[PDB]
């Protein structure tokens, strides 16, 4: 990535073994769920396009998402390429040449030129517009991936309270509210929560079916 | 986070895997026990409201409690913008925008933004806003997850006394007491506690019972 | 913490992961024996008042002791005052304001009125002050809850020597010898240790009876 | 690996122990997967060809694909030689002979004379040079080590289309794509697939098939 | 411990976890085989007294070895105030008084005054001085806790020549040679060690016998 | 070790926690496997003679092997001193003593004054001489453990090549080719190795008895 060292200039770093072991441990063990994302956000944090791609590539396995994913990036790459052509001229000294979809995607570009976009001044930060690409194409997954629909999340007649709006959410989240959660919820929480009213909040809809 | 580096500057940090992961674990373990709000106000020290946001999402599960962080969240928000109304006009040179509530939790600004607010001189500590408005909805969840009334922590008439005074200030703590920790006392310890007198020490109390 | 930052000034840190999860776990495995003293000393190194209150409430458990903790604090706070009345004046500028008993103990000041204290020139070492007091009610506890008095530490009849000098001197430590030591020595033993005479050191009374 | 210190220099760095068990462990789990090249070129940045060389050598086992690396190597050692004769004369005070084949393959190199090309203004990139012929010869130890075609991943009757387009891509990857992938589906998804006519997406695929 | 700073001035550094928690596991693992002086040595790295009494300190267990180790402390304190006794007079501004032997195991001395001894020009090592003697005394524990005698050290009739020379130099380490090799070895390998004759190497003796 | 600060001077740094583990760890799994050298060399990486020897002191068992070592390390040594004589006369201001073999082997010298030969200018690498003849010393050991003969590498009859080639250059690599790889193998694939003719590469051989 690149860090800013402890007297003020933007350099480049190694990932480290730490970033490269927890994105390949979460997507083991928690595959494309919804908490994925800020987690591969998190870790890339300040990551160029080199470093993007070698965590993508990490990834063994779900290789039906990983393309998918790359048909996301050439998508964007190319709206990208559609806003911005690149002008024909010598690239002036200390300058930078203008980024293509394929620049920011680190496959026509190098690391020197990565660093070089990245610590300009004004930078042009193309890990950070290469990871929008990436995050839109995971978000698509794990929409994809998402096995149950919210029209099917019903409080079961004995089921808490607790448990079904945990359930909700949980599925409403990876499907990316508050009548649908009084509809499917149970009889006997439903008469209460009829009689709360409407814009009671969550905390008091759940102390009402405790 | 923002962080002063070794030269006496404040510079943002990514936040590290080992706080990552710190944080996700310690729901996983913990829930939301009460020991679960000093861990996330060690963790996220220093903390962006980016940084924050992150730590929230990377949580999977308890998304109905997840839920009701965001309403409070948006109430204490909203309290911000009546305090804090935003005046029109361009902002100066090396200035920043005055904070909306939404700002501060980090949905309508950028990290650059907060980045400017949190190194401004004097800094508008949006993080440790934002984190406040976080620990006040943490803490009604630990609330409303507290299981047991302090009223029904009596002691076994062969429970040992240091295990009911265990359990009685654990389930305070969650509930959030002298005089009633010797009423719920066993006959035989009572007998002894109303001979000591008021104002004897837990200590006191601890060693006349054992 | 409080540390020195590689150039020579004083500046604050973020209490680590490492640290928060070392003490957990330390109070998890060994509660409250005696050498869980020297790992919260070491643990809370440079430790301000916040630092030593995130990780006495990151435990969770042991409340009777964390209470008699607070009444111990409370104790050495109310003492603090009473050497140290704060004088009414406005307070200079680029100066601290006398700290009392519960600024020391982190519950009437913020974090950067510790770090003020702290690397004052001299500083107030508020936070060294605070765990002097957490350490004076953290031997108390350990000292309660030594389970066992060195006057029934006794060696068995087929007991080797050194495990009953290693049982000896723990449940000494925890309590917290010569003479005692050889008289609860097995018969087979005592007579040895007689023969040595007075003034023999360990090794050799070890030695005498192996 | 040569680092830039925290100042700007281009200093040498000891290799990590993270760094050295993380590719020990990637080897003995992964073997010769294909996503074993991105960890080896992630823990491998910066590296020195004496660090290239040591992570090699902390590889136990697979001494048949060790060997093949180093026909590889000297391969690609010896076009470089044809390329890049080096010229007699004495070597300029403050300058590096130009290095060899096996001066960038380390056999014939010191540290101190990698260090020189890789610090040098402008630098001779020798560990890059060296890992590029490494990560060559690495994929035709995947590629050769394959064990399936590209021909025989069918989709089963009653196999779901992501579990079969998994498998596929996985496959692919290895032997190192859109009709042949139509071809091998089952009948059922193959007249779904049919009917979506070409230019569909994997994502359109995928979701016809489910 | 006291560390140089990347500008080449002696700063007090924290213990670190990472440091506490490996002697604390060396001697649960380990107790006092030889190698644990070793990891003493080298985990006390840059020590000050209070950070070996802290190590020392978090040994839970052995406490019949942890007494006779004060013992030992106390024998060569005792000696070092004998060699050196402390003159009376005024420090003078910016100097040190001199350590007593109570200073130097950091029971009559702070850490300011262990700091001002061991970063003084030239420096006072109370650390190095307290580590020799706690070696001492710890090399005289690894010597009492010693199991065999290397007389009784032989070899078994179908024993391995190379598995009794591990037992016989494991032996001889603890207790703290050639001619008893040979003669504890078994008839048959001592009739080919006799025909070796002496100044035989233990690589040409092993080789001989295996 | 002696590193390089992130200024640019070589100071010294106490060795680190996982350094020592990593060792130790390496030599229990390993033993004296042929990738225990190249572990040794990376963990010593600017190792000073101290260092070196804690290395080779926190081993426990394997004695015979580390008795070896000394003896090699006493060769290394005594020819150190026939090739270098110490000339007499006093040191000058700032210079340091000529190292005699046991200096360099740590056995008479100070880490002061190995810190001193190795920060000078021109530096006396003692750390890299001790190294080189523990790096010696450890391969003479590597063979001696060798369990099996290259002669006795003989592919089964219905052992894959690759297996076998897998167990050849293992072999070959401890007792430290392509010729004997051919008449090592089993009827079936000999014949077809035959047929390839001379100067095949190990990749044709595999690929053609596959
Ligand atoms: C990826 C990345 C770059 C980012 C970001 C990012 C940016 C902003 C915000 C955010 C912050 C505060 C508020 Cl009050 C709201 C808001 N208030 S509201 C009422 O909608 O108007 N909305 N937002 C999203 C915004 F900004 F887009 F509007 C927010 C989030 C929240 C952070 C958050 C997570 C959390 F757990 C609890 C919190 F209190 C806050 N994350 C989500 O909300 C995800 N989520 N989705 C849904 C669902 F779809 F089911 F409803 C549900 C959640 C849920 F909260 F988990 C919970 C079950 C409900 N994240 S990063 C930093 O992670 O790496
Ligand atoms: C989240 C965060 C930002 C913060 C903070 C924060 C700030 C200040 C203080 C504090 C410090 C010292 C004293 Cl003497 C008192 C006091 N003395 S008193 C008699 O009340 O007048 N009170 N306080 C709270 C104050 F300041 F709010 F008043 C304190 C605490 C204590 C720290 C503490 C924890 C501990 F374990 C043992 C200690 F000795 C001190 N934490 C709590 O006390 C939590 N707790 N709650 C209850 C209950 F409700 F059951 F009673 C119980 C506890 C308990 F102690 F654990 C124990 C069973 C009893 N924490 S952070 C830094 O953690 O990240
Ligand atoms: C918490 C903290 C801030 C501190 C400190 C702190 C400060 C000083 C000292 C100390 C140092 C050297 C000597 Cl010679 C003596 C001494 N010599 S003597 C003969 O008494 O006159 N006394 N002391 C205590 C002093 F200074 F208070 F006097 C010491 C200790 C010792 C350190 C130590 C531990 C150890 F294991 C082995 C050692 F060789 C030295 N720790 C203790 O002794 C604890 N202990 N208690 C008892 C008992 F009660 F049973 F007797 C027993 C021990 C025991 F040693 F473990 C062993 C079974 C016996 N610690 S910290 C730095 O840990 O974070
Ligand atoms: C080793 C190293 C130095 C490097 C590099 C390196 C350099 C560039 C690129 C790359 C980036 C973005 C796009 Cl859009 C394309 C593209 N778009 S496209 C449609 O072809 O035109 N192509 N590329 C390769 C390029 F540049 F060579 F063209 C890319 C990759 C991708 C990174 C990536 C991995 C991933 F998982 C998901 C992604 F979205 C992007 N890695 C691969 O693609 C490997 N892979 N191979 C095949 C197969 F063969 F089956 F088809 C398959 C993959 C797969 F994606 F995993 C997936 C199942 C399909 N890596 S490093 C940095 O890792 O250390
Ligand atoms: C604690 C500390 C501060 C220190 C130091 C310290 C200082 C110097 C030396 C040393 C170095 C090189 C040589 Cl050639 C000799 C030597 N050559 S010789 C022939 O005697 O003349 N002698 N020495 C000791 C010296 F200097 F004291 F003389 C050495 C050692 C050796 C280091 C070493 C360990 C090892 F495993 C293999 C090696 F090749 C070298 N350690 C020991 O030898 C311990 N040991 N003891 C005995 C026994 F008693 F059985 F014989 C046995 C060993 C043994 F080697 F393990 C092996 C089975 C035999 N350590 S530290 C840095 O660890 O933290
Ligand atoms: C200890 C230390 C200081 C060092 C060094 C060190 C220095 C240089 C080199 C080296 C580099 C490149 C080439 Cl092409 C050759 C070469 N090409 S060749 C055809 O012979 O002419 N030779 N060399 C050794 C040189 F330089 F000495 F000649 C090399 C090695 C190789 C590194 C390597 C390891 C690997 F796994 C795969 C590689 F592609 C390269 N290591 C070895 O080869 C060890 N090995 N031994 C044998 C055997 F004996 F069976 F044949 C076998 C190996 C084997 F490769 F593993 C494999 C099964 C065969 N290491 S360190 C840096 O590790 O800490
Ligand atoms: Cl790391
Ligand atoms: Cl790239
Ligand atoms: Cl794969
Ligand atoms: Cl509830
Ligand atoms: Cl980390
Ligand atoms: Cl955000
Ligand atoms: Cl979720
Ligand atoms: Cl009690
Ligand atoms: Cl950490
Ligand atoms: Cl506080
Ligand atoms: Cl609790
Ligand atoms: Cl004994
Ligand atoms: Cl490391
Ligand atoms: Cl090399
Ligand atoms: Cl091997
Ligand atoms: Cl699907
Ligand atoms: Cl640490
Ligand atoms: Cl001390
Ligand atoms: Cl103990
Ligand atoms: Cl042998
Ligand atoms: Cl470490
Ligand atoms: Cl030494
Ligand atoms: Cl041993
Ligand atoms: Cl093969």
């Amino acid at each position: 990535p690149i860090v800013q060292n402890l007297q003020g200039q933007m350099v480049h770093q190694c990932i480290s073994p730490r970033t490269l072991n927890a994105w390949v441990k979460v997507v083991e063990e928690k595959a494309f769920s919804p908490e994925v994302i800020p987690m591969f956000s998190a870790l890339s944090c300040g990551a160029t396009p080199q470093d993007l791609n070698t965590m993508l590539n990490t990834v063994g396995g779900h290789q039906a998402a990983m393309h998918m994913l790359k048909e996301t990036i050439d998508e964007e790459a190319a709206e990208w390429d559609r806003l911005h052509p690149v002008h024909a001229g010598p690239i002036a000294p200390g300058q930078m040449r203008e980024p293509r979809g394929s620049d920011i995607a680190g496959t026509t570009s190098t690391l020197q030129e990565q660093i070089g976009w990245m610590t300009h001044n004004p930078p042009i930060p193309v890990g950070e517009i290469y990871k929008r690409w990436i995050i839109l194409g995971l978000n698509k997954i794990v929409r994809m991936y998402s096995p149950t629909s919210i029209l099917d999340i019903r409080q079961g007649p004995k089921e808490p309270f607790r448990d079904y709006v945990d359930r909700f959410y949980k599925t409403l989240r990876a499907e990316q509210t508050e009548t649908l959660l009084v509809q499917n919820a149970n009889p006997d929480c439903k008469t209460i929560l009829k009689a709360l009213g409407p814009g009671a909040t969550l905390e008091e809809m759940m102390t009402a079916c405790q």
